[PDB]
């Protein structure tokens, strides 16, 4: 407690134990004032497939949603050979040694002091009042690198827009704004810190296998079945064949394959691609409240060897990537792909339709035909294997809220949750500058500048199932790259900057479908 | 307590029960120096309907009186369309986190 | 019991607690002979899209299945505007006051 | 219980104790079917001061609340004579002996039969829930002769309206509608029956008393005052006079007549009167949302001596009187007026205003002037007498619930109440003819013709005032008409009809001002 004495240590290891596991981990941050000390509306113009209504708020929030904050590259390939599964149990989040700074500017000089009486206000929101803006992949994330300094987000969310005149980004009369301070907050000068707990409800634990047989190859190749079909009309009479004599494609079978759509394939080598000065007319979109968006990522189906989606899989990009863009006559060496591959046992690929049915009615005259389904949806007996979990990708996601949702495993990949961690909101408390000596009811419009930082830490409880199988021959396992190099993978450069050599998938170790 | 810890936490909500109703707000405030810390006569001219003697006063106040200071236009809302009566019962007040600063 | 006394009274109303909500209702009805106390077969004719087989019964049936049976306007603006969510838990139904009367 | 045993009593009688009283009455009554089973709108029609929107219903009420359903002449003359007040304390209330009769029409013989099982239900509202039309000096009440048979009024009331086109008899958003059906009430076949006691609040006793002494003549005239005056300013000098010397009208006092307003005076002999085709344009009104209405009646003001007032007093009619009009040379004989003249002493005269009051200040060369204020409200130090109950007159009156009233006595006379005794509804229960043999989803439109009727009882317990007068010389008292005549006073006629001879105000006995 006071000036002089630290309200915390610095905690950033992990610990790994037989059944749960422990990581924990602790970043500098530093958070301006947004908006100087404003809520503002934001909106469009015009009627397109781009328009919104919302508010710009003047708060920051915490955002650890992302995995590798919370794993090292050695951890991650300590957890991902060694295991099939893995769920969160709890968390411990604690904010501690806030110090807030005022910055004075004379000509072109800034002169920045310690402002010791100065209050920061936090709350973490429990019931989940707000809207929900975590679990939608943004930026602000901690950095993967634990000596990295970054600066807080902004907070803002969009509400229902409406139609009138040209203009589709009119309020409706049920668009909502939320006041931040009309939750109670807890402030902090600089001695006192802040910390509360959270535990997950319990969620199937994310499969870390690659499945050792595909649907259609389940069965015994020694002995025919024992189901007979008809395979031949010829003759004027009915020919019914038996399954087996290792023909395959006949056998019959209690499981198909899983839900999925067609969709449009890039190959990597940009000389064998159409010009597309573009790709929008060409992406997979769905359309809600007469507006299109893309369908993005879609369900877990893989391309073919050697080809790739606009947006249909999750991609990455190193940190030596800046601006909006980057292009190479093949993918770049700074943008990161995933692969689905590994569910092609189960799962349907991109590539062509689910199959084929019946497109009409025979008798002697007229030939059966047959039609082809470019998408398939839902069915009684169906299987598949929901998206990995990567690395650099999003841990959980909240589930909506509605009157029905179908197997709520969040698209991007994760843990759907009813009820998430708890967003943690933060701002400077505003300290206005010299008051004038006569009253004016008018806002108070001068403020006096100032920032703040400090330590933060996450600690997470994972639970893991432990990995038994007794195959004969070795498994693929995740290898650090066997070339030397002029930089060491996940490692840092001569300039300083932290580079992730690639997404890390979780599937490795093979079990029995 | 001491320079390095905040005296209070920040409180504003609305409490629904069914019979009492319990309505918190919390605000930020400035205050100057009121006539260079003086007390002063001030009085009117002539004879008219406008006419005064009193005195202005270094000391400044707080005034809450007014009702949307505790009520938010969604309370206001709740209260009037489900109740027919409302009467004040308790109040209670505080200040902290006083900072004082010299130009 | 007996002639000449009562085997109930007429209870409509609707009590709102805080959890809980409890809505009476009754009604008075005539119940007549249908097919004149015999079962019958009843069927369409030829093909189409329309086509049955069934029977008729001499019984009736009391349905309060709707939802304005049970509440009124009012009441039903009280719940819609208060509240996000309902679901039924008991129901208690009774028949009392029977008189039968011959033509 | 059962059919062939009666659920009550006939219970009619008064019982005097020393401090309380307590008046037994019970009465014969026949319920009909209102509105064939129905609620029916009705409304005006046109722009005028008379309009109206509201509902008419299928259920009857019991009204006791006028005064001679209690009280027999006879005891109405022993309560007035022997005691200075009165007011409520208790009142119990039963019915019994219900018997439901189906009426049946062929050709034009009607055949009236018992029908055994059918019902009637009843519920007194105790939370005044409901539109209150008692206390309005409607008919309806309990004959004032035991022996008669009444028929219960229809229950109605009637909402807010307002304006469109040229009617102003549209149903505003919050005129309201109340189903009684949905009210909890209890069943009642021939065997059963119903009872609920209720306790009035305390209020102020009536004052049976009239005054001793005139506001303006209490002092004593032996002795003069000690306060001096200005009377004189003759002489370019001021002089004051002493108030004394038998000179009333100067002497100083501390207390001023009650408030009232000047009244269109209509003298009782027919050829001194202005011919006027009808009175209205002469009347006192005072107006609500924009239309008039006459002010009926007004404060407690008698009338010059000789004359009277339309609607100013109370009047009622024998029942002999039949139809909406009567006429004669002078009051008609059926007509029973009443006085308020025993208030003049405390109370304002309607035949002038209040009293003058200065017009114009003064100078040597200005004489000084006077105006005179035909009507007087209320201020501090003024004194005045309610007006008195009768004994055909109404008893209570339900105070309307209002962020503010003065002096809540009702300007009928009677008992203001906050919680007024409970109406009481009564209905019978729809009895439907043979339905057809297919169904049909429309209401049921016919039912079978049938009434109802039985004994009803209502007992009172009154709480009185004791008198103690050390008054030497005699009182006037209410004395039975001291001629021979050839009907009795209070008492049948040869046909068979009863006769109330006047309108017995309680105010006879004196008490010092
Ligand atoms: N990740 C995640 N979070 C929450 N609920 C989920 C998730 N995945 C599946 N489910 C649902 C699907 C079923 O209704 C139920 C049991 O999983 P069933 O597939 O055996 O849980
Ligand atoms: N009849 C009746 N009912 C109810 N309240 C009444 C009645 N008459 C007067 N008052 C009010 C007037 C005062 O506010 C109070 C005490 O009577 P104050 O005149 O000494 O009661």
């Amino acid at each position: 407690d006071g000036v002089g004495q630290s309200s915390g240590n610095w905690h950033c290891d992990s610990v790994w134990m037989g059944d749960r596991v422990l990581t924990k981990s602790t970043r500098t941050w530093s958070l301006p004032t947004y908006n100087n000390h404003l809520y503002k509306q934001i909106n469009g113009s015009g009627t397109g497939d781009a328009v919104y209504f919302g508010y710009s708020t003047p708060w920051g929030y915490f955002d650890f949603n992302r995995f590798h904050c919370h794993f090292s590259p050695r951890d991650w390939q300590r957890l991902v050979n060694n295991h099939w599964g893995i769920r969160p149990r709890r968390l411990n989040f604690k904010l501690f040694n806030i110090q807030v700074k005022e910055v004075t500017t004379t000509d072109g000089t800034k002169t920045i002091a310690n402002n010791l009486t100065s209050t920061v206000q936090v709350f973490a929101d429990t019931e989940h009042q707000l809207p929900y803006i975590l679990g939608s992949a943004h930026e602000g994330c901690m950095p993967p690198f634990p000596a990295d300094v970054f600066m807080l987000p902004q907070y803002g969310y969009l509400t229902l827009n409406g139609p009138g005149s040209n203009n589709n980004n009119l309020s409706t009369p049920s668009s909502a704004f939320y006041c931040l301070e009309y939750f109670p907050s807890q402030m902090l000068r600089t001695g006192n810190n802040f910390v509360f707990t959270y535990e997950f409800e319990k969620v199937p634990f994310h499969s870390m296998f690659m499945h050792n047989q595909a649907l259609d190859r389940l069965m015994n190749p020694l002995v025919d079945q024992y189901l007979w079909y008809l395979d031949a009309t010829s003759g004027n009479n009915l020919t019914f064949r038996k399954a087996g004599a290792k023909n395959f494609p006949e056998y019959f079978r209690n499981w198909i394959p899983g839900p999925g759509c067609r969709n449009q394939q890039w190959n990597k080598v940009g000389t064998k691609n159409n010009p597309q000065t573009g790709t929008w007319a060409s992406a997979n979109k769905w359309r809600l409240q007469g507006r299109l968006n893309k369908y993005a990522p879609g369900q877990p189906n893989a391309p073919a060897e050697g080809f790739l989606t606009n947006a249909g899989d999750l991609a990455f990009a190193n940190a030596k990537a800046t601006g909006a863009t980057t292009a190479a006559g093949t993918v770049p060496a700074d943008i990161l792909l995933t692969s689905e591959s590994e569910t092609t046992t189960t799962n349907m690929m991109s590539n062509n339709g689910w199959g084929a049915i019946a497109s009409n009615n025979q008798n002697a005259s007229v030939a059966p035909t047959v039609q082809y389904e470019d998408s398939a949806h839902v069915l009684p007996g169906m299987v598949w294997q929901d998206r990995d979990i990567y690395l650099q990708g999003p841990i959980w996601a909240k589930i909506p809220e509605t009157d029905g949702h179908f197997h709520p495993s969040p698209l991007m990949g994760g843990f759907g949750l009813k009820n998430p961690p708890p967003q943690i909101l933060i701002k400077n408390t505003p300290v206005p500058a010299d008051p004038p000596t006569q009253f004016s009811s008018q806002k108070i419009n001068s403020f006096i500048t100032q920032y703040s930082t400090g330590q933060m830490t996450v600690e997470i409880e994972w639970e893991l199932r432990k990995e038994n199988s007794k195959r004969w021959n070795p498994e693929i396992q995740y290898t650090a790259n066997f070339n030397n190099s002029a930089n060491a993978q996940f490692s840092v450069n001569n300039n300083g900057l932290y580079i992730e050599d690639r997404t890390i998938g979780t599937r490795y170790l093979t079990h029995t479908l």
